[PDB]
C-alpha cells in the first residue's frame, strides 16, 4: 500500500493571505496523489493553526476561522493532515499575511503648543512633530503638510520641521492655531489625520 502526498506550490515556498480577507472565506484548496486512488480525507493539526484555518475533510478546500492582522502577526508556519484510511501524512506550510493600508498616520504627543518672539529670525526651526505608520512600504511612509497652507510657518515634508519663513509681529497677531497634516503615499487609497499645534507670540520692544 503506497502512501499519498502533497503538490500544492505552498509546501516549498510560502501560502499569501492578504489580512483583508474576511472571516469563513476560502484561502486556497489542499491538492495530494494518492498512487493507489484512495479517497483521501484532509485536516488541520496543531492548536496555533486550528484557531485560525478550518479544512473541508474531503474537498481540501482551507478556510478563515479567526479575522488575520500583519501589524499583530505578520508571518507563521501551519501544519496540515491527509489520510490514507491507515496512515496520516502532514506537512509544514509558511503563511505570510499580505498588508494592506488599512492604518492612517497616527500622531505622538497632540495636542502641540510653542512660545516664540515676534522677533525669531526667519528660517528659525521652533518646532519638531512626529507621526508614525505600521502598514508596509507607501503605507507606512508619512509626508507632513499645513492644512490650509500657512505663509509665515513651513513644515518640512520629510522631518516634520515647524520653521519661521515670513517674519512675526505681536501687534499684527499674537498667536496661530495650524493643522499638521500627516499623510501616506498610498497612491491608490491614501489616508491622513489632523494634530493641532497653536504657537503663542511674545511682545518685545519696537
Ligand atoms: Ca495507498
Ligand atoms: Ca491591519
Ligand atoms: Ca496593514
Ligand atoms: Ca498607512
Ligand atoms: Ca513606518
Ligand atoms: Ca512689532
Ligand atoms: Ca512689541
Ligand atoms: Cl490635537
Amino acid at each position: 500500500n503506497r502512501l499519498p502526498y502533497f503538490i500544492n506550490y505552498f509546501f516549498d515556498t510560502y501560502l499569501l493571505i492578504n489580512e483583508d480577507t474576511p472571516v469563513g472565506s476560502s484561502v486556497t484548496q489542499l491538492l495530494a496523489r494518492d498512487l493507489d486512488n484512495d479517497h483521501l480525507v484532509f485536516g488541520v493539526v496543531g492548536e496555533e493553526a486550528s484557531r485560525f484555518f478550518a479544512v473541508e475533510s474531503v474537498t481540501g478546500v482551507v478556510w478563515l476561522r479567526q479575522p488575520l492582522d500583519r501589524e499583530t502577526k505578520s508571518e507563521f508556519t501551519v501544519e496540515f493532515s491527509v489520510s490514507d484510511s491507515q496512515g496520516v501524512i502532514k506537512g509544514t506550510v509558511n503563511i505570510q499575511v499580505g498588508d494592506v493600508n488599512d492604518n492612517a498616520p497616527r500622531f505622538h504627543n497632540q495636542p502641540y503648543s510653542v512660545r516664540i518672539a515676534e522677533n525669531t529670525p526667519v528660517g528659525t526651526p521652533i518646532f519638531i512633530v512626529n507621526a508614525t505608520d505600521p502598514d508596509q512600504g507607501a503605507g507606512g511612509s508619512v509626508l507632513y503638510s499645513f492644512q490650509p497652507p500657512s505663509s509665515f510657518f513651513a513644515i518640512d515634508s520629510g522631518r516634520g520641521i515647524v520653521s519661521v519663513i515670513r517674519g512675526l509681529d505681536y501687534e499684527i497677531t499674537q498667536a496661530y492655531q495650524l493643522q499638521v497634516n500627516a499623510t501616506d503615499q498610498d497612491k491608490s487609497k491614501p489616508l491622513s489625520t489632523l494634530a493641532n499645534l497653536a504657537i503663542t507670540i511674545t511682545d518685545v520692544q519696537d
